[PDB]
């Protein structure tokens, strides 16, 4: 289920980022099905799920459309992350600082600063932000974030300054390892608000919206 | 859709609070359908939705069960509310303080302090906490809270100290109207953590869990 949604989602992201699909554009389910080798019903069901995260607009008896992602959609995405991630980092700080995972992410971060390989950025980016959430141990929280992860992920990709983001993550982690809880929190706010400003600026490079 | 889920949900709450249904108990869809005058499929679909909020456990090819609501389920519910509501109140404080709605809720609160009518408590309780969320103007946030509202509502009802909760709301609102933002925030944390401790204690009065 998550499995099909994730392939559907991944195709949709790939075609938005390639400018094959415009923001607001009507989706052709048959097309998606040809591309993915998945039958109609399962694709349809995935799209309904994505509509649930606000990625797809559903017009009954009409069809499915790619959301017309606009500034408000971005801002709301980021502000939602600030609320959740900051809440997790603040309250689960010791647990995050002490995790070995944080150290492996740090290693990826250092690789990006040298190589600038986007895939390693995406992996390290996801792991760091999700670590904050996961460290709560609060399965409701963690499932809320998971529920909107596809939206988070698409938004993540609508900017191009990943190397600067890489450096911001580095500094975050450094504050965290130093037990500078307050510094870390301010740095996370700063990083996300920075990402948000840059995304809003990049947005006109996408067809429509 | 929300319409059917809400009737299904309301019946389930009523029977849990009457101790007609135990926590963990297997649900009989036909029963629910007889009671509500709604057909099988729509009930089934509502139950699937409620399973989404973690109110119903789904066992495929077996059936649907009432969640075995335990301390962790309560704690996680409350901590999730603390994160969201505190984030909203802190960041949208002026907007909340200035709303006429807050004044009407205040009027209900004063009625409860005098009458102790549970329905007026529930109405005023819902409005106050939802005002914080709604004042964000962030439709993602507001939809996350709405998505788990049934869970919030059931949890709200698993304690019996609503008059004390009424007094805590009163003091909250008083802090808010006074522009004591920090006082208000601390009072909201305190209120929810208090509710949480009392609920955990009351919980053994419910069959199972
Ligand atoms: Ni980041
Ligand atoms: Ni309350």
């Amino acid at each position: 289920v998550d499995l099909v949604r994730t392939k559907v989602y991944n195709l949709l992201k790939e075609m938005i980022l390639n400018h094959e699909l415009k923001l607001g554009e009507k989706l052709n389910v048959r097309e998606l099905s040809e591309k993915l080798g998945i039958s109609f019903t399962p694709v349809r069901d995935a799209l309904l799920q994505l509509a649930t995260e606000g990625l797809v607009k559903v017009v009954p008896r009409v069809g499915f459309f790619v959301t017309d992602v606009d500034e408000k959609f971005i801002r709301e995405t980021i502000e939602t992350r600030i609320m959740m991630e900051v809440f997790c980092l603040e309250n689960y700080f010791d647990k995050i600082a002490g995790s070995e995972e944080l150290l492996e992410i740090k290693g990826e971060i250092d690789d990006v600063a040298a190589s600038a390989a986007r895939e390693i950025f995406d992996d390290s980016d996801e792991r760091l932000h999700k670590l904050f959430i996961r460290a709560s141990g609060n399965e409701l929280i963690i499932s809320l974030y998971e529920k909107i992860w596809d939206r988070i992920d698409l938004v993540r990709h609508l900017n191009e300054r990943y190397v600067v983001s890489n450096r911001e993550h580095k500094e975050l982690i450094e504050r965290i390892i130093s037990g500078d809880k307050e510094g870390a929190i301010e740095k996370l706010k700063e990083h996300l608000k920075n990402v948000e400003a840059e995304t809003i600026k990049n947005l006109y490079t996408y067809e429509r919206s």
